[PDB]
């Protein structure tokens, strides 16, 4: 069966660490790496984690099934931090959450469920998009059309150019959205721009789905959730997906979240069944621990304070850099403007930078930076940013 | 879109458990619960995996992302648990694991895997087989056909009409076996049958799949592998799928693994970069925790060696209540013989009893039984033991 031809041609990680975890000589890492690094280029376990950690080891009694949904708790806990305080879409409850192998689960599980009770034949995602996109709905048998956003040049959002590339999509297609600003380059609609794909999306079909990491990291926990709040001002049919992996710092525990939106709570409920009935058919129930700390944080408002400072201090590090870079840059010698990479938000932005300059840079240079010239702002740290900014400009 | 039909005619989960989270009298529990239960009606939380739990809320320095496959350590750990010792199969290199959201994980991630890479067209489950087999795989688009087994009657494995059902199968098809002792009725092949299902399946094509959770349950950690392992003595070609989930009683971490293997180590590789294809399309990567536990077990010798006592105790209650309920059964009046309760292995077994007897059980009676006369054995404390034998035998 196995014997004879299959094999990957693979993702950007071991397409980059990889060469990493071997090209040694003082390697200012990757800038692609995917995750946060501290001011020493660690990816710390959170000091409102641990203490969540143990508040588990103490009180927990059974290792007992969780739900299919999972987590009640984490449930009121997600849907208010997306939706907000007095959301009248909770109390009202049109909104309906499942806790998920988080984040790619939730776009897959997301993705399974479309795929049936519905008739979506497409998803448009955006140029680029989370590099991981593509291969969830394909996986599901939905074909996957991209929009226009950055068409890059001016670095900004081809505002114009996306409008005018989704006209193409239609009724019962599915546009995929990230809430707060965009893997791999945080540019933001503002709040009108995300306003308007709003009166767009319901005056044309468009069931939006928001791919939903990241909260917390562009302005605040709150004001990030605006776009998926406008949204949800107008909307009755509307998805999220969400993850606590970056926020609360837990990749590997797989803590994120699937919410599904019905004009009232009767349909809620016979879709929610039908998004179960595709967890029972993917993973029966969901992994508690990552999500116990999750519902335990949120719960605790003490633990929860800790908690806001942590993500405070990460959103704040990564503000740093970008301004560090940008300005090492000056003093260095470059040719250029990149005054832009102080404008956009999160890890992530692309150096304007050649497939060339990109990989003249791992020659006798030795920084790692996938090919698209994508950085992870997350990774220079105070220091490394001398070497970093004499390479970068000896090449322009 | 979710506007009009829907909803799922469901899981034999609240199909039980909520009328039993309602019906209250002094409910008899369900005996159709997925979980085991101590003399204490309590699925507890095992020293083994504590002392293990806070070995990692010490140890433990980042959250960091953790590789497709998951913790290769587990997978040493897995493998050597699946095929032993000396094992050529290892040392060979012809087998590859994945780390997954366990069990169901493990199913879904070689159905889709299977679905591409391979020519599978249908795939042979058994009458009955655990529920919720039939939905995974038709989840990914391949049909399910069943063989005979337990045709019941004279309650034991109705050899000679599986051998009969199966030839129907054919060479690209995949045939799902139960490693060590059958959801719903402990029945098991002994060695030889083990061993003729596996020469038939070589002669006949049948690429074999075994789900396996389970393994100490029946005779011992290393007896319960003989079915997976003569297969693995003769297939070059098969895969297992694993659960840590009943044995370290880790029911909510979501803890088991795809094991792959091949002729030889080449195409093993070819294959399971797919299969780690088929991952990123699913959850990007496992959730550590569950399997840290398992890791930290299997390594330590000392907590192993904790470990494989509280499995051992697990397993012999189950084997008290097996004779408890045919004996406390005798005494109380009975028409028949259910010395075939204390035959079968596992948490599992269907009691003979009609579908009325099963509901003329939850009137007057309080005792949740799924429909199909099945009864977890674990359910049955000593003391509960009374009542629920007199009801039964109240009925026959
Ligand atoms: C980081 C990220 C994810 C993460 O999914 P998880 O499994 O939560 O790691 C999903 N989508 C986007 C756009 C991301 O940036
Ligand atoms: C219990 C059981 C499972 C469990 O899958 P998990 O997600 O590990 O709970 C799978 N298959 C069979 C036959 C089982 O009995």
């Amino acid at each position: 069966m196995f014997e004879n031809i299959t094999a990957a041609p693979a993702d950007p990680i071991l397409g980059l660490a990889d060469l990493f975890r071997a090209d040694e000589r003082p390697g200012k890492i990757n800038l692609g790496i995917g995750v946060y690094k501290d001011e020493t280029g660690k990816t710390p376990v959170l000091t409102s984690v641990k203490k969540a950690e143990q508040y588990l080891l103490e009180n927990e009694t059974t290792k007992n099934y969780l739900g299919i949904d999972g987590i009640p708790e984490f449930g009121r806990c997600t849907q208010e931090l997306l939706f907000g305080k007095g959301s009248a879409l909770i109390n009202d409850k049109r909104a309906r959450t499942a806790q998920t192998p988080g984040g790619t689960g939730a776009l897959r599980v997301a993705a399974d469920f479309l795929a049936k009770n519905t008739s979506v034949k497409r998803v448009w995602v955006s140029n680029p998009s989370w590099p991981n996109h593509k291969s969830v709905f394909n996986s599901a048998g939905l074909e996957v059309r991209e929009y226009a956003y950055y068409d890059a040049e001016n670095h900004t959002l081809d505002f114009d150019a996306l409008i005018n590339s989704l006209n193409e999509a239609q009724a019962g297609d599915v546009v995929l959205f990230h809430g707060c600003c965009h893997n791999p380059t945080g540019i933001d609609p503002t709040l009108e721009q995300w306003q308007t794909l709003a009166q767009l999306s319901v005056e044309k079909g468009w069931l939006p789905l928001f791919d939903f990491a990241y909260q917390g990291f562009a302005r605040g926990l709150e004001e990030d959730a605006e776009g998926l709040r406008a949204f949800a001002a107008m909307h009755k049919e509307l998805i999220v997906a969400s993850s606590y992996s970056k926020n609360f710092g837990l990749y590997n525990e797989r803590v994120g979240a699937c919410t599904l939106v019905a004009a009232d709570s009767e349909t809620v409920d016979r879709a929610f069944s039908q998004m179960k009935a595709a967890i029972r058919a993917n993973y029966s129930n969901p992994p508690a621990h990552g999500a116990s700390v999750v519902a335990t944080i949120l719960s605790n408002d003490a633990l929860r304070a800790i908690w806001e400072q942590e993500l405070t201090d990460m959103r704040q590090r990564i503000q740093r850099m970008r301004q560090l870079f940008v300005n090492t840059l000056q003093e260095k010698g470059a040719n250029r403007d990149f005054s832009f990479i102080i404008k956009q938000n999160g890890m992530f932005s692309f150096s304007g930078l050649t497939k060339e300059q990109v990989l003249r840079l791992r020659e006798e240079f030795g920084v790692y930076a996938v090919a698209s010239g994508f950085v992870n702002v997350a990774g220079m740290t105070p220091d490394n940013m001398a070497p970093l900014c004499e390479a970068i400009v000896a090449v322009l």
